């Protein structure tokens, strides 16, 4: 790669960015070199479903010192489910296991999964300061699902930056903020991913494989974070924040795919 290369390719996201109303906040990181393509970097935007992420690390970091966390069965109730429960809709009564929780929200995005963790770990406050332990002074996460989609103008409640969400997928996923077998586990989940198919992955080459966690809000809304491992080059680490409201998914989800392929090209 290059910096003129970088150059052209934060054009090219300025360029995207003026295909729809609305904006769009956007970092790459190489983790050959460190190299970063940025948009945005450091505007606020709601996280929506990303925060899954944030929120399954949480629970790894306390499983290294629990050998039992993960298998533990938490029980539920219909009344305790909320909008967009593919997975814990099916489990009502005796429940579903922290590893299950971890995997249904990560994996297809569970709402109700993602309020149970939140729980096991005190409240949303857990998770903001689960962030600061891992050096992200910018993600606060201060609802439950599903209030913090409300994505008010000026908000700063349930947000972050690309800048401050890209450092902190980069330590989880590829370095040092978890320990190793919770880092590989992380991996996985989201490797297995059954909800960005048209996201981030649609933007980058066959052979790359993709870690990611969408996140979506009211009809029209949406965003993925993620890291790419190319086959035989190092991770690429890809943040794409949008406020779109498009008029349908597959024009909010082809920008995605964009802004990813426009980093994969400069970084290739």
């Amino acid at each position: 790669g290059s910096h003129m290369r970088n150059v052209a390719a934060e054009q090219q996201l300025r360029e995207l960015e003026s295909t729809f109303d609305g904006r769009l906040g956007f970092v790459a990181l190489d983790t050959a070199t460190g190299a970063r393509i940025a948009h945005r970097a450091d505007e606020r935007f709601p996280f929506y479903s990303t925060f899954k992420t944030m929120l399954s690390a949480a629970v790894l970091a306390r499983s290294a010192g629990d050998a039992a966390l993960l298998q533990r069965r938490i029980p539920y109730a219909k009344r305790d489910l909320v909008r967009y429960s593919p997975i814990t809709e099916k489990h009502v009564g005796a429940g579903m296991t922290v590893a299950e929780l971890c995997a249904a929200t990560l994996q297809y995005s569970d709402n109700t999964a993602a309020n149970l963790l939140i729980a096991l770990l005190g409240g949303p406050q857990a998770v903001t300061a689960y962030a600061r332990s891992i050096g992200d002074a910018t993600f606060r996460l201060d609802r439950r699902e599903t209030e913090l989609n409300t994505a008010i103008p000026g908000d700063e409640r349930d947000t972050t930056t690309p800048a401050a969400m890209a450092a902190s997928v980069r330590r989880l996923l590829v370095g040092d903020a978890l320990g190793t077998a919770q880092r590989a586990q992380l991996n996985a989940w989201m490797l297995g991913n059954k909800t960005g198919d048209a996201r981030i992955r649609a933007g980058v080459p066959a052979g790359w494989r993709v870690a990611d966690k969408t996140g979506t809000g009211d009809y029209g809304t949406g965003n993925d974070i993620g890291v790419a491992y190319p086959p035989d080059r190092a991770p690429i680490v890809f943040v794409v924040y949008t406020t779109m409201r498009s008029r349908n998914a597959q024009a909010r989800d082809d920008v995605i795919a964009s802004a990813a392929r426009i980093a994969a090209r400069a970084f290739v």
